[PDB]
């Protein structure tokens, strides 16, 4: 039952001291299950992947737009960019800009693809026009990390992005190719071991994007493959109320053990 699912959830967030968003799709019966689903929450790194989706998106009328090289200036350098930094005053494609920010959250790399697409508000437009329009970018790396309680700059609901997470990697918001490509990228993700990965078997297939941010923000989205079952989405969305509190991914972990376990 969805019911049995949602007290689990609530007496999860009641242990976590912080405030938990779940959004789950199940597309075996287009069932979904929410907790807090239309609730707003800190977006953080998962973001990435929407701005990673319109770049694919423009890829689909400029042939050779990802293998274009993108100059990596100093002033583009931001703090952890693990995978940028390492090309100062040389050249990315905007494909390693998309795996780099996708696969490990180089936030440098992130404002490149926000660059590309003119900004936080053209990353905003590309969700506007696959039909999310709850979505909102608002500011650049790292800033849109800040999470404070009650700004709903570079915000979303988990509902609204499970919904489009299943629109860019099991429907149509993307093209053939580009929609592989994304899922090849989340499925190649190294950063998250410890959020819903760690609460499902590994027999199952994950495309997944973290999140993380001030106010112990720890999210995750994630598309799933389970055996023996059409696909599922789930969004998890964490924050708490002290802004130096500490990730919790492990309480992401639980929030897909509960899912995995009772749907």
């Amino acid at each position: 039952q969805t019911s049995a699912v949602q007290q689990k959830l609530a007496a999860l967030e009641k242990s976590s001291g912080g405030r938990l968003g779940v959004a789950l799709i199940d597309t075996a019966d287009n069932t979904q299950v929410l907790y807090r689903g239309d609730e707003r929450f800190p977006m953080c790194s998962t973001s990435k992947v929407m701005a990673a989706a319109a770049v694919l998106k423009q890829s689909e009328t400029q042939k050779q737009l990802l293998n274009q090289p993108v100059e990596i200036k100093p002033a583009d350098l931001v703090n952890y960019n693990p995978i940028a930094e390492k090309h100062v005053n040389g050249t990315m494609t905007l494909a390693e800009l998309s795996a780099a920010a996708l696969q490990y959250s180089d936030n440098t790399a992130m404002n490149k693809l926000i660059a590309q697409l003119g900004g936080p508000g053209g990353v905003t437009a590309f969700a506007r026009a696959i039909g999310d329009e709850t979505f909102r970018l608002d500011r650049t790396e790292s800033t849109l990390n800040t999470a404070i309680p009650g700004d709903p700059r570079d915000t979303t609901t988990p509902r609204a992005m499970a919904q489009t997470l299943r629109q860019l990697t099991l429907g149509h918001a993307l093209g053939e190719t580009q929609r592989a490509q994304l899922v090849t990228w989340l499925k190649g993700n190294t950063t998250g071991a410890a959020s819903i990965r760690a609460g499902l078997p590994t027999s199952w297939t994950v495309g997944d994007k973290t999140g993380s941010g001030g106010y112990g923000t720890t999210n995750d989205i994630a598309v799933i493959w389970p055996q023996g079952r059409a696909p599922l989405v789930l969004v998890t969305y964490f924050t708490q109320p002290q802004q130096n509190a500490e990730s919790r991914r492990d309480v992401l972990a639980s929030a897909a053990r509960i899912i995995a376990e009772g749907l």
